[PDB]
Protein backbone atom coordinates (compact mmCIF):
# COMPACT_ATOMS: atom_id res chain seq x y z
CA UNK A 1 0.00 0.00 0.00
CA UNK A 2 1.10 3.11 0.94
CA UNK A 3 0.38 3.21 5.00
CA UNK A 4 1.83 -0.13 6.76
CA UNK A 5 3.97 -0.94 9.88
CA UNK A 6 7.42 0.43 11.22
CA UNK A 7 9.53 -2.50 10.57
CA UNK A 8 11.24 -1.26 12.98
CA UNK A 9 8.96 -1.49 16.14
CA UNK A 10 5.28 -2.47 14.52
CA UNK A 11 3.37 0.72 14.53
CA UNK A 12 1.55 2.49 12.12
CA UNK A 13 2.92 5.06 9.94
CA UNK A 14 2.47 6.72 6.60
CA UNK A 15 6.28 7.10 6.07
CA UNK A 16 9.31 5.29 4.52
CA UNK A 17 12.53 5.44 3.65
CA UNK A 18 13.10 7.01 0.49
CA UNK A 19 17.03 6.44 -0.55
CA UNK A 20 17.33 2.99 1.40
CA UNK A 21 17.54 0.50 -1.22
CA UNK A 22 14.06 -1.34 -0.31
CA UNK A 23 11.79 1.74 0.85
CA UNK A 24 10.61 0.03 4.23
CA UNK A 25 8.38 1.28 6.44
CA UNK A 26 9.74 3.27 9.23
CA UNK A 27 7.14 5.13 12.13
CA UNK A 28 7.99 9.01 13.05
CA UNK A 29 10.36 7.86 16.18
CA UNK A 30 12.55 5.34 13.36
CA UNK A 31 12.32 7.49 10.80
CA UNK A 32 14.12 10.27 13.05
CA UNK A 33 16.50 7.83 14.29
CA UNK A 34 17.28 6.95 10.73
CA UNK A 35 17.69 10.15 9.26
CA UNK A 36 19.58 11.96 11.71
CA UNK A 37 21.83 8.78 12.24
CA UNK A 38 22.76 7.63 8.90
CA UNK A 39 22.89 9.77 5.18
CA UNK A 40 19.35 8.76 4.50
CA UNK A 41 17.72 11.84 4.37
CA UNK A 42 14.50 11.10 1.97
CA UNK A 43 11.40 10.55 3.32
CA UNK A 44 8.29 8.98 1.28
CA UNK A 45 4.74 9.17 2.60
CA UNK A 46 1.60 9.39 0.07
CA UNK A 47 3.70 12.34 -1.56
CA UNK A 48 7.54 12.69 -1.45
CA UNK A 49 8.78 14.81 1.02
CA UNK A 50 9.90 17.72 -0.86
CA UNK A 51 9.83 21.74 -1.36
CA UNK A 52 7.03 22.88 -2.80
CA UNK A 53 7.79 25.69 -4.38
CA UNK A 54 8.42 25.26 -8.28
CA UNK A 55 12.03 24.38 -9.35
CA UNK A 56 12.88 23.99 -5.77
CA UNK A 57 13.80 20.25 -5.59
CA UNK A 58 15.08 19.94 -2.05
CA UNK A 59 14.29 16.55 -0.57
CA UNK A 60 16.22 16.53 3.24
CA UNK A 61 14.00 15.94 6.18
CA UNK A 62 16.38 18.04 7.70
CA UNK A 63 15.81 21.24 5.46
CA UNK A 64 12.01 20.87 4.64
CA UNK A 65 9.40 22.72 7.00
CA UNK A 66 5.83 22.53 6.74
CA UNK A 67 3.74 25.39 6.13
CA UNK A 68 0.34 25.54 6.15
CA UNK A 69 -0.27 22.08 4.18
CA UNK A 70 2.46 22.46 2.00
CA UNK A 71 6.38 21.36 2.78
CA UNK A 72 8.76 23.34 2.29
CA UNK A 73 12.71 24.60 1.69
CA UNK A 74 14.57 26.63 4.60
CA UNK A 75 14.92 29.33 1.40
CA UNK A 76 11.49 29.26 0.57
CA UNK A 77 9.35 28.70 3.55
CA UNK A 78 6.67 30.70 4.83
CA UNK A 79 6.56 33.48 7.73
CA UNK A 80 5.70 30.54 10.76
CA UNK A 81 6.16 26.83 9.79
CA UNK A 82 7.81 24.34 12.11
CA UNK A 83 10.48 21.65 11.00
CA UNK A 84 9.58 18.35 9.39
CA UNK A 85 12.16 16.70 11.51
CA UNK A 86 12.62 17.92 15.58
CA UNK A 87 11.77 16.84 19.06
CA UNK A 88 12.74 13.41 18.07
CA UNK A 89 10.09 12.80 15.44
CA UNK A 90 9.76 12.88 11.26
CA UNK A 91 5.94 14.66 10.67
CA UNK A 92 3.44 11.54 10.21
CA UNK A 93 0.17 10.37 10.40
CA UNK A 94 0.35 8.22 13.51
CA UNK A 95 2.34 10.54 15.47
CA UNK A 96 0.81 10.02 18.69
CA UNK A 97 1.36 6.25 19.18
CA UNK A 98 4.79 5.52 17.56
CA UNK A 99 6.73 3.25 19.99
CA UNK A 100 10.39 2.74 18.64
CA UNK A 101 12.53 0.03 19.39
CA UNK A 102 16.24 0.01 21.02
CA UNK A 103 16.11 -1.97 17.85
CA UNK A 104 16.32 0.91 15.63
CA UNK A 105 20.33 1.10 15.55
CA UNK A 106 20.29 -2.32 14.33
CA UNK A 107 18.10 -1.20 11.31
CA UNK A 108 20.53 1.87 10.13
CA UNK A 109 23.45 -1.09 9.85
CA UNK A 110 21.97 -3.15 7.98
CA UNK A 111 20.26 -0.42 5.95
CA UNK A 112 23.63 1.13 5.61
CA UNK A 113 26.43 -1.56 4.84
CA UNK A 114 27.93 -2.82 2.25
CA UNK A 115 27.84 -6.32 2.21
CA UNK A 116 31.55 -7.13 2.17
CA UNK A 117 32.15 -7.02 5.92
CA UNK A 118 31.35 -10.66 7.66
CA UNK A 119 30.06 -8.92 10.62
CA UNK A 120 27.15 -7.94 8.58
CA UNK A 121 25.91 -11.05 8.08
CA UNK A 122 26.18 -12.17 11.77
CA UNK A 123 23.57 -9.10 12.50
CA UNK A 124 21.06 -10.09 9.71
CA UNK A 125 20.75 -13.14 11.65
CA UNK A 126 20.34 -12.37 15.06
CA UNK A 127 18.28 -9.34 14.80
CA UNK A 128 14.86 -9.54 15.47
CA UNK A 129 12.58 -11.40 12.93
CA UNK A 130 11.24 -8.60 11.25
CA UNK A 131 14.61 -6.95 10.80
CA UNK A 132 15.90 -10.28 9.29
CA UNK A 133 14.05 -9.96 6.25
CA UNK A 134 14.60 -6.73 5.86
CA UNK A 135 18.33 -7.57 6.14
CA UNK A 136 17.60 -10.54 3.37
CA UNK A 137 15.65 -7.75 1.02
CA UNK A 138 18.53 -5.14 1.25
CA UNK A 139 21.37 -7.98 0.84
CA UNK A 140 19.67 -9.85 -2.54
CA UNK A 141 19.01 -6.34 -3.50
CA UNK A 142 22.52 -5.13 -3.71
CA UNK A 143 23.89 -8.21 -4.63
CA UNK A 144 21.50 -7.85 -7.78
CA UNK A 145 22.65 -4.31 -8.07
CA UNK A 146 26.32 -5.30 -8.17
CA UNK A 147 25.40 -7.23 -11.46
CA UNK A 148 25.80 -3.88 -13.57
CA UNK A 149 29.27 -3.24 -11.91
CA UNK A 150 30.67 -6.59 -13.75
CA UNK A 151 32.05 -5.62 -16.92
CA UNK A 152 30.38 -6.86 -20.20
CA UNK A 153 31.38 -9.69 -22.47
CA UNK A 154 31.52 -9.57 -26.40
CA UNK A 155 32.31 -13.28 -28.55
CA UNK A 156 35.75 -12.87 -30.57
CA UNK A 157 35.68 -16.36 -31.87
CA UNK A 158 33.96 -19.89 -31.69
CA UNK A 159 36.27 -22.17 -31.20
CA UNK A 160 33.52 -25.08 -31.35
CA UNK A 161 29.86 -26.25 -30.80
CA UNK A 162 29.53 -25.30 -28.48
CA UNK A 163 32.64 -23.58 -26.62
CA UNK A 164 32.78 -19.94 -26.98
CA UNK A 165 36.32 -17.60 -26.46
CA UNK A 166 35.34 -14.69 -23.82
CA UNK A 167 36.71 -10.84 -24.25
CA UNK A 168 35.44 -8.65 -21.50
CA UNK A 169 35.72 -5.09 -21.42
CA UNK A 170 38.59 -3.77 -19.73
CA UNK A 171 37.51 -0.54 -17.37
CA UNK A 172 35.77 -2.75 -15.01
CA UNK A 173 35.86 -5.43 -13.31
CA UNK A 174 35.15 -8.70 -14.43
CA UNK A 175 33.10 -11.38 -13.07
CA UNK A 176 33.96 -15.00 -12.63
CA UNK A 177 32.65 -17.52 -15.24
CA UNK A 178 30.36 -19.22 -12.38
CA UNK A 179 26.96 -21.11 -12.12
CA UNK A 180 25.96 -17.94 -9.54
CA UNK A 181 26.15 -15.64 -12.73
CA UNK A 182 23.72 -15.84 -15.49
CA UNK A 183 24.07 -13.84 -18.24
CA UNK A 184 21.69 -13.14 -21.68
CA UNK A 185 22.53 -13.16 -25.05
CA UNK A 186 21.89 -10.34 -27.52
CA UNK A 187 19.43 -6.03 -29.91
CA UNK A 188 17.61 -9.03 -29.44
CA UNK A 189 17.26 -11.64 -25.78
CA UNK A 190 18.83 -14.54 -27.12
CA UNK A 191 18.15 -16.51 -23.66
CA UNK A 192 19.58 -17.03 -20.73
CA UNK A 193 23.33 -17.87 -19.99
CA UNK A 194 25.56 -19.89 -17.76
CA UNK A 195 29.37 -20.32 -18.22
CA UNK A 196 31.97 -22.87 -17.08
CA UNK A 197 36.07 -22.79 -17.85
CA UNK A 198 36.66 -25.33 -20.01
CA UNK A 199 39.51 -27.36 -18.01
CA UNK A 200 41.17 -24.51 -16.52
CA UNK A 201 41.82 -22.63 -19.77
CA UNK A 202 41.81 -19.05 -21.68
CA UNK A 203 37.89 -20.27 -23.27
CA UNK A 204 34.24 -21.36 -22.03
CA UNK A 205 32.00 -23.90 -21.83
CA UNK A 206 28.43 -23.18 -22.31
CA UNK A 207 24.59 -24.37 -21.30
CA UNK A 208 22.13 -21.94 -21.79
CA UNK A 209 18.31 -21.11 -21.80
CA UNK A 210 18.96 -23.44 -25.16
CA UNK A 211 18.80 -22.94 -28.98
CA UNK A 212 19.42 -20.09 -30.29
CA UNK A 213 22.83 -20.13 -32.74
CA UNK A 214 25.13 -17.95 -31.43
CA UNK A 215 26.63 -15.26 -34.40
CA UNK A 216 29.93 -13.99 -33.51
CA UNK A 217 29.86 -10.95 -31.82
CA UNK A 218 27.23 -11.08 -29.64
CA UNK A 219 27.18 -9.95 -26.11
CA UNK A 220 26.85 -11.23 -22.78
CA UNK A 221 25.36 -8.86 -19.79
CA UNK A 222 24.97 -9.66 -16.23
CA UNK A 223 21.29 -8.46 -16.12
CA UNK A 224 20.13 -7.52 -12.78
CA UNK A 225 17.19 -9.19 -11.47
CA UNK A 226 13.91 -8.53 -9.69
CA UNK A 227 13.65 -8.70 -5.96
CA UNK A 228 10.61 -10.36 -4.23
CA UNK A 229 8.91 -8.28 -0.99
CA UNK A 230 9.63 -10.56 2.23
CA UNK A 231 6.61 -11.16 4.38
CA UNK A 232 7.06 -14.91 5.72
CA UNK A 233 9.45 -15.52 8.57
CA UNK A 234 12.22 -17.26 8.16
CA UNK A 235 10.90 -20.04 10.30
CA UNK A 236 7.35 -20.35 10.83
CA UNK A 237 6.36 -20.44 14.29
CA UNK A 238 6.90 -23.84 16.39
CA UNK A 239 3.66 -25.91 17.59
CA UNK A 240 4.20 -29.30 19.68
CA UNK A 241 1.62 -32.05 19.19
CA UNK A 242 0.59 -34.48 21.50
CA UNK A 243 -0.05 -36.95 18.66
CA UNK A 244 0.71 -37.24 14.95
CA UNK A 245 -1.30 -34.94 13.06
CA UNK A 246 -2.14 -34.38 9.26
CA UNK A 247 -0.32 -37.63 7.92
CA UNK A 248 -1.13 -41.11 8.40
CA UNK A 249 1.95 -43.85 9.20
CA UNK A 250 1.75 -47.24 7.55
CA UNK A 251 1.99 -51.00 8.71
CA UNK A 252 5.09 -51.44 7.80
CA UNK A 253 8.22 -50.65 6.36
CA UNK A 254 10.04 -52.39 3.90
CA UNK A 255 13.17 -53.62 5.75
CA UNK A 256 15.07 -50.90 4.64
CA UNK A 257 13.92 -48.10 6.34
CA UNK A 258 13.18 -49.78 9.58
CA UNK A 259 15.61 -47.95 11.67
CA UNK A 260 14.28 -44.59 10.35
CA UNK A 261 10.77 -45.23 11.58
CA UNK A 262 11.76 -43.76 15.05
CA UNK A 263 12.52 -40.48 13.50
CA UNK A 264 9.79 -40.11 10.95
CA UNK A 265 7.60 -40.57 13.61
CA UNK A 266 8.95 -37.41 15.56
CA UNK A 267 8.70 -35.36 11.84
CA UNK A 268 4.98 -35.42 12.66
CA UNK A 269 4.65 -34.35 16.31
CA UNK A 270 6.25 -30.85 15.44
CA UNK A 271 5.65 -27.94 13.34
CA UNK A 272 9.20 -28.06 11.71
CA UNK A 273 12.17 -30.59 12.88
CA UNK A 274 15.79 -30.64 12.00
CA UNK A 275 17.97 -33.28 11.10
CA UNK A 276 22.09 -33.38 10.52
CA UNK A 277 23.37 -35.77 8.19
CA UNK A 278 26.91 -35.92 7.68
CA UNK A 279 28.41 -36.71 4.54
CA UNK A 280 27.86 -40.44 3.67
CA UNK A 281 25.16 -41.14 6.64
CA UNK A 282 22.25 -41.10 3.59
CA UNK A 283 20.54 -38.07 3.86
CA UNK A 284 18.57 -39.09 0.95
CA UNK A 285 17.66 -42.19 1.89
CA UNK A 286 15.54 -41.36 5.10
CA UNK A 287 14.12 -37.97 3.10
CA UNK A 288 12.38 -40.32 0.62
CA UNK A 289 11.98 -42.53 3.32
CA UNK A 290 9.87 -40.19 5.04
CA UNK A 291 6.83 -40.74 1.55
CA UNK A 292 6.94 -44.34 2.24
CA UNK A 293 6.56 -44.52 5.57
CA UNK A 294 3.71 -41.63 5.16
CA UNK A 295 2.83 -43.12 1.95
CA UNK A 296 -1.13 -41.14 1.75
CA UNK A 297 1.06 -37.62 2.22
CA UNK A 298 1.99 -35.53 -0.61
CA UNK A 299 5.36 -34.19 0.03
CA UNK A 300 7.30 -31.94 -1.67
CA UNK A 301 11.15 -32.52 -1.87
CA UNK A 302 13.22 -28.70 -2.37
CA UNK A 303 16.91 -27.35 -1.90
CA UNK A 304 19.32 -24.97 -3.80
CA UNK A 305 21.11 -26.64 -6.76
CA UNK A 306 19.48 -28.03 -9.42
CA UNK A 307 22.05 -31.16 -8.64
CA UNK A 308 20.64 -31.31 -5.03
CA UNK A 309 16.92 -31.67 -6.25
CA UNK A 310 18.03 -33.74 -9.14
CA UNK A 311 19.56 -35.94 -6.22
CA UNK A 312 16.37 -36.15 -4.54
CA UNK A 313 14.55 -37.40 -7.71
CA UNK A 314 16.98 -40.05 -8.34
CA UNK A 315 16.95 -41.60 -5.25
CA UNK A 316 12.92 -41.26 -5.81
CA UNK A 317 13.11 -42.67 -9.11
CA UNK A 318 14.06 -46.40 -7.55
CA UNK A 319 11.86 -45.97 -4.59
CA UNK A 320 8.67 -44.32 -5.54
CA UNK A 321 5.69 -44.32 -8.10
CA UNK A 322 6.51 -42.39 -10.60
CA UNK A 323 3.73 -42.13 -11.69
CA UNK A 324 2.49 -38.73 -9.37
CA UNK A 325 6.11 -37.66 -9.19
CA UNK A 326 6.93 -34.49 -11.28
CA UNK A 327 9.75 -32.00 -12.01
CA UNK A 328 9.24 -28.59 -11.40
CA UNK A 329 11.53 -26.80 -14.42
CA UNK A 330 11.07 -23.10 -14.56
CA UNK A 331 9.77 -21.75 -17.74
CA UNK A 332 13.23 -19.99 -18.44
CA UNK A 333 15.05 -23.94 -18.99
CA UNK A 334 18.68 -23.45 -18.88
CA UNK A 335 20.55 -26.94 -16.87
CA UNK A 336 19.18 -29.76 -18.47
CA UNK A 337 17.79 -31.40 -15.39
CA UNK A 338 16.04 -34.87 -14.36
CA UNK A 339 14.38 -36.09 -17.46
CA UNK A 340 12.40 -39.00 -16.41
CA UNK A 341 9.45 -37.26 -14.11
CA UNK A 342 6.73 -35.35 -15.78
CA UNK A 343 6.88 -31.88 -16.24
CA UNK A 344 5.57 -29.06 -14.30
CA UNK A 345 2.26 -30.98 -13.24
CA UNK A 346 1.54 -28.64 -9.85
CA UNK A 347 -1.11 -31.52 -9.40
CA UNK A 348 0.64 -34.83 -8.24
CA UNK A 349 1.41 -35.79 -4.84
CA UNK A 350 5.35 -35.40 -5.20
CA UNK A 351 6.64 -32.43 -6.52
CA UNK A 352 10.76 -31.65 -6.95
CA UNK A 353 11.87 -27.98 -7.43
CA UNK A 354 14.51 -25.58 -6.87
CA UNK A 355 13.66 -23.07 -3.79
CA UNK A 356 13.36 -20.50 -6.54
CA UNK A 357 11.13 -22.62 -8.73
CA UNK A 358 8.76 -23.21 -5.92
CA UNK A 359 5.21 -23.23 -7.05
CA UNK A 360 2.64 -21.64 -4.57
CA UNK A 361 0.62 -24.77 -3.15
CA UNK A 362 0.35 -26.67 -0.24
CA UNK A 363 2.43 -30.21 1.34
CA UNK A 364 2.03 -32.75 4.15
CA UNK A 365 5.17 -32.59 4.20
CA UNK A 366 8.06 -30.22 3.40
CA UNK A 367 11.64 -31.68 2.50
CA UNK A 368 14.09 -28.66 2.49
CA UNK A 369 17.62 -30.29 1.84
CA UNK A 370 21.00 -29.00 2.14
CA UNK A 371 19.85 -26.43 4.47
CA UNK A 372 23.02 -24.79 5.42
CA UNK A 373 23.53 -23.47 1.72
CA UNK A 374 20.08 -21.92 2.09
CA UNK A 375 19.90 -18.10 2.97
CA UNK A 376 17.37 -16.27 4.98
CA UNK A 377 15.86 -14.82 1.52
CA UNK A 378 15.56 -18.21 1.10
CA UNK A 379 13.45 -19.48 3.98
CA UNK A 380 11.56 -16.86 3.45
CA UNK A 381 10.44 -17.51 -0.06
CA UNK A 382 9.89 -21.34 1.35
CA UNK A 383 7.22 -20.25 3.85
CA UNK A 384 5.57 -18.01 1.25
CA UNK A 385 5.28 -20.85 -1.80
CA UNK A 386 5.10 -23.46 0.48
CA UNK A 387 1.92 -24.00 3.09
CA UNK A 388 2.53 -26.90 4.72
CA UNK A 389 1.72 -28.89 7.68
CA UNK A 390 5.38 -30.27 8.17
CA UNK A 391 8.66 -29.18 8.22
CA UNK A 392 11.98 -31.18 7.40
CA UNK A 393 15.31 -29.17 7.63
CA UNK A 394 17.64 -31.67 6.30
CA UNK A 395 21.40 -30.32 6.07
CA UNK A 396 24.64 -30.06 8.02
CA UNK A 397 25.80 -26.67 9.50
CA UNK A 398 29.31 -28.70 9.31
CA UNK A 399 29.36 -28.57 5.87
CA UNK A 400 29.52 -25.93 3.00
CA UNK A 401 27.37 -22.86 3.77
CA UNK A 402 25.59 -20.67 0.50
CA UNK A 403 28.42 -18.55 -1.45
CA UNK A 404 28.16 -14.64 -0.35
CA UNK A 405 29.71 -13.74 -3.57
CA UNK A 406 29.77 -9.80 -1.84
CA UNK A 407 31.35 -10.69 1.18
CA UNK A 408 35.28 -10.34 1.25
CA UNK A 409 36.45 -9.33 4.98
CA UNK A 410 35.50 -11.83 7.36
CA UNK A 411 34.59 -15.51 8.57
CA UNK A 412 30.78 -16.62 8.92
CA UNK A 413 30.65 -19.16 11.41
CA UNK A 414 27.99 -21.83 10.91
CA UNK A 415 25.85 -20.78 13.35
CA UNK A 416 25.11 -17.59 11.45
CA UNK A 417 24.32 -19.47 8.11
CA UNK A 418 20.60 -19.42 8.38
CA UNK A 419 17.99 -19.24 11.05
CA UNK A 420 17.56 -23.13 10.88
CA UNK A 421 21.61 -23.54 11.29
CA UNK A 422 21.64 -21.25 14.11
CA UNK A 423 19.01 -23.13 15.77
CA UNK A 424 20.62 -26.94 15.01
CA UNK A 425 23.88 -25.43 16.61
CA UNK A 426 22.40 -23.92 19.54
CA UNK A 427 19.76 -26.24 20.70
CA UNK A 428 20.74 -28.75 18.65
CA UNK A 429 19.62 -31.62 15.99
CA UNK A 430 16.37 -32.98 16.22
CA UNK A 431 17.58 -36.00 14.07
CA UNK A 432 21.15 -36.40 13.59
CA UNK A 433 22.22 -39.20 11.56
CA UNK A 434 24.86 -40.79 13.41
CA UNK A 435 26.31 -43.89 11.15
CA UNK A 436 28.50 -43.14 8.22
CA UNK A 437 28.19 -45.49 5.68
CA UNK A 438 31.13 -43.96 2.87
CA UNK A 439 34.44 -43.67 4.78
CA UNK A 440 37.28 -45.48 6.50
CA UNK A 441 36.82 -45.26 10.43
CA UNK A 442 40.03 -43.27 10.36
CA UNK A 443 38.72 -40.37 8.75
CA UNK A 444 35.17 -40.28 10.29
CA UNK A 445 36.39 -40.59 13.72
CA UNK A 446 38.52 -37.08 13.32
CA UNK A 447 35.81 -35.27 11.87
CA UNK A 448 33.10 -37.18 14.24
CA UNK A 449 35.69 -35.90 16.63
CA UNK A 450 36.61 -32.33 15.34
CA UNK A 451 32.94 -31.04 14.55
CA UNK A 452 30.61 -33.43 15.27
CA UNK A 453 31.37 -33.76 19.29
CA UNK A 454 31.68 -37.76 18.56
CA UNK A 455 28.33 -38.43 17.69
CA UNK A 456 29.06 -39.83 14.61
CA UNK A 457 30.42 -43.57 14.17
CA UNK A 458 31.76 -46.02 11.46
CA UNK A 459 30.58 -48.75 9.53
CA UNK A 460 33.49 -49.31 7.97
CA UNK A 461 36.58 -50.38 9.73
CA UNK A 462 40.45 -48.93 9.67
CA UNK A 463 42.09 -48.86 5.97
CA UNK A 464 45.69 -48.17 7.09
CA UNK A 465 45.69 -46.24 4.03
CA UNK A 466 45.20 -42.79 6.26
CA UNK A 467 48.67 -40.94 6.34
CA UNK A 468 49.96 -37.71 7.15
CA UNK A 469 53.19 -35.32 6.81
CA UNK A 470 53.81 -31.34 8.12
CA UNK A 471 55.39 -30.41 5.20
CA UNK A 472 55.34 -26.41 4.73
CA UNK A 473 56.47 -25.93 1.41
CA UNK A 474 56.98 -21.97 0.16
CA UNK A 475 53.73 -20.47 -1.30
CA UNK A 476 53.66 -18.04 -4.70
CA UNK A 477 51.27 -15.91 -6.07
CA UNK A 478 51.19 -15.79 -9.70
CA UNK A 479 47.39 -16.18 -9.44
CA UNK A 480 45.76 -14.24 -6.43
CA UNK A 481 44.92 -17.45 -4.99
CA UNK A 482 47.78 -19.26 -3.48
CA UNK A 483 50.25 -21.95 -5.27
CA UNK A 484 52.68 -23.93 -3.46
CA UNK A 485 54.88 -26.60 -5.79
CA UNK A 486 57.51 -27.26 -3.38
CA UNK A 487 54.78 -29.88 -1.08
CA UNK A 488 53.08 -30.67 -4.92
CA UNK A 489 56.20 -31.84 -5.73
CA UNK A 490 56.30 -34.00 -2.74
CA UNK A 491 53.31 -35.52 -4.12
CA UNK A 492 54.99 -36.54 -7.60
CA UNK A 493 57.18 -38.13 -5.84
CA UNK A 494 54.74 -39.51 -3.14
CA UNK A 495 52.40 -41.28 -6.48
CA UNK A 496 55.43 -41.74 -8.50
CA UNK A 497 57.07 -43.79 -5.46
CA UNK A 498 53.36 -45.49 -4.71
CA UNK A 499 50.71 -47.56 -7.12
CA UNK A 500 47.63 -47.47 -7.49
CA UNK A 501 47.06 -44.17 -6.02
CA UNK A 502 47.09 -42.74 -9.34
CA UNK A 503 44.17 -43.05 -9.61
CA UNK A 504 43.70 -40.73 -6.35
CA UNK A 505 41.79 -37.36 -6.90
CA UNK A 506 43.15 -33.94 -5.78
CA UNK A 507 41.50 -31.35 -3.66
CA UNK A 508 43.02 -28.16 -2.14
CA UNK A 509 41.78 -25.47 -0.69
CA UNK A 510 42.68 -23.22 -3.66
CA UNK A 511 41.68 -22.64 -7.05
CA UNK A 512 44.91 -22.05 -8.71
CA UNK A 513 47.24 -24.80 -6.79
CA UNK A 514 44.70 -27.54 -8.88
CA UNK A 515 45.61 -25.87 -12.07
CA UNK A 516 49.13 -26.39 -11.52
CA UNK A 517 48.59 -29.90 -10.22
CA UNK A 518 46.92 -30.44 -13.65
CA UNK A 519 50.46 -29.77 -15.09
CA UNK A 520 53.08 -31.55 -12.34
CA UNK A 521 51.14 -34.39 -11.72
CA UNK A 522 47.80 -34.52 -13.80
CA UNK A 523 44.96 -36.18 -11.68
CA UNK A 524 41.66 -36.01 -11.87
CA UNK A 525 41.08 -32.37 -9.78
CA UNK A 526 38.05 -31.33 -7.88
CA UNK A 527 37.36 -28.36 -5.62
CA UNK A 528 36.29 -28.67 -2.45
CA UNK A 529 33.15 -27.05 -3.64
CA UNK A 530 32.63 -29.27 -6.84
CA UNK A 531 33.31 -32.26 -4.77
CA UNK A 532 29.50 -32.36 -2.61
CA UNK A 533 27.82 -35.40 -3.69
CA UNK A 534 30.58 -36.88 -5.47
CA UNK A 535 32.58 -40.00 -3.51
CA UNK A 536 36.20 -40.69 -4.79
CA UNK A 537 37.64 -43.68 -3.68
CA UNK A 538 41.12 -42.35 -3.63
CA UNK A 539 42.00 -39.08 -2.19
CA UNK A 540 44.79 -36.02 -1.52
CA UNK A 541 44.20 -32.77 0.54
CA UNK A 542 47.15 -30.63 -0.31
CA UNK A 543 46.51 -27.34 1.83
CA UNK A 544 48.07 -24.48 1.22
CA UNK A 545 49.80 -21.16 2.72
CA UNK A 546 48.25 -21.28 6.15
CA UNK A 547 45.34 -18.86 5.14
CA UNK A 548 42.45 -18.61 6.84
CA UNK A 549 40.63 -20.01 3.85
CA UNK A 550 43.09 -23.05 3.68
CA UNK A 551 42.60 -23.65 7.82
CA UNK A 552 38.65 -23.65 7.14
CA UNK A 553 37.52 -26.80 9.16
CA UNK A 554 34.41 -27.18 7.57
CA UNK A 555 35.58 -27.10 4.28
CA UNK A 556 38.17 -29.45 5.60
CA UNK A 557 35.68 -31.39 6.20
CA UNK A 558 33.73 -32.19 2.92
CA UNK A 559 37.16 -32.96 1.28
CA UNK A 560 38.50 -35.19 3.89
CA UNK A 561 35.01 -37.25 3.70
CA UNK A 562 35.12 -37.61 0.03
CA UNK A 563 37.33 -40.33 0.29
CA UNK A 564 36.01 -44.38 0.79
CA UNK A 565 39.50 -46.20 1.18
CA UNK A 566 42.76 -43.92 1.61
CA UNK A 567 43.73 -40.36 2.37
CA UNK A 568 46.70 -38.68 2.23
CA UNK A 569 47.23 -34.93 3.32
CA UNK A 570 49.99 -32.30 3.01
CA UNK A 571 49.50 -29.95 6.15
CA UNK A 572 50.44 -26.52 6.13
CA UNK A 573 49.24 -25.95 9.62
CA UNK A 574 51.01 -27.42 12.53
CA UNK A 575 48.11 -27.50 14.73
CA UNK A 576 45.31 -29.36 12.52
CA UNK A 577 47.55 -31.88 11.69
CA UNK A 578 47.70 -33.71 15.11
CA UNK A 579 44.04 -33.97 14.95
CA UNK A 580 44.11 -36.26 12.20
CA UNK A 581 44.17 -39.82 13.27
CA UNK A 582 46.26 -40.85 10.58
CA UNK A 583 49.56 -42.46 10.19
CA UNK A 584 52.22 -39.92 10.02
CA UNK A 585 55.47 -39.61 6.95
CA UNK A 586 57.98 -37.80 6.46
CA UNK A 587 60.01 -35.90 4.08
CA UNK A 588 62.89 -39.02 4.67
CA UNK A 589 60.72 -41.58 4.74
CA UNK A 590 57.38 -41.57 2.49
CA UNK A 591 57.89 -45.18 1.33
ZN1 LIG B 1 17.05 4.59 4.78
ZN1 LIG C 1 9.15 2.36 14.53
ZN1 LIG D 1 12.72 25.30 -1.81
Amino acid sequence: PAVGSCVVCHSQTSLRCGTCIRRPFLCCKCCYDHVIATPHKMVLSVSPYVCNAPGCGVSDVTKLYLGGMSYFCVDHRPVCSFPLCANGLVFGLYKNMCTGSPSIVEFNRLATCDWTESGDYTLANTTTEPLKLFAAETLRATEEASKQSYAIATIKEIVGERQLLLVWEAGKSKPPLNRNYVFTGYKVQLGEYIFERIDYSDAVSYKSSTTYKLTVGDIFVLTSHSVATLTAPTIVNQERYVKITGLYPTITVPEEFASHVANFQKSGYSKYVTVQGPPGTGKSHFAIGLAIYYPTARVVYTACSHAAVDALCEKAFKYLNIAKCSRIIPAKARVECYDRFKVNETNSQYLFSTINALPETSADILVVDEVSMCTNYDLSIINARIKAKHIVYVGDPAQLPAPRTLLTRGTLEPENFNSVTRLMCNLGPDIFLSMCYRCPKEIVSTVSALVYNNKLLAKKELSGQCFKILYKGNVTHDASSAINRPQLTFVKNFITANPAWSKAVFISPYNSQNAVSRSMLGLTTQTVDSSQGSEYQYVIFCQTADTAHANNINRFNVAITRAQKGILCVMTSQALFESLEFTELSFTNYK
